[PDB]
RNA sequence: ACUGAAACGAUUGUUGUGCCCCUGGCGGUCGCUUUCAAUGCCU
């Protein structure tokens, strides 16, 4: 559940890695296949956000206090409280 | 296969080109090197 997010629309692109670069149509000859070449731009979950789940265990759980998530392996903190009886 | 695996908004570019701290200006004005003195004493 999102307690509390925010948005930024970052632009991502493809390396020219070689000193010689050619924009190239996505479909275009030498790049008939589905591959990030170009650019895109990518509506992130930014750093000003807190979000909230319930694990539910039948056993004591060592839960790590980070996480990654997503398309980029983002850092998340977890903090965790066990819902007492 | 975490709505997954990899993922550069990049490449190039001179805050540039011209420009007299310039013009005018008397270190000027006033001012006695002055005041006193035996070529002297004797033949």
């Amino acid at each position: 559940q999102p307690i509390h997010w925010s948005y930024q629309i970052n632009t991502f692109k493809a390396a020219q890695s070689a000193y010689y670069g050619r924009s190239v149509q996505f479909g275009g000859k030498g790049a008939t296949k589905n591959y990030p070449i170009n650019y895109g731009r990518a509506k992130e979950l930014a750093v000003g956000s807190e979000f909230l789940t319930y694990i539910v265990s039948q056993k004591e759980l060592d839960l790590p206090v980070w996480i990654r998530l997503g398309k980029w392996s983002s850092k998340i903190r977890v903090e965790v409280e066990a819902i007492a009886p």
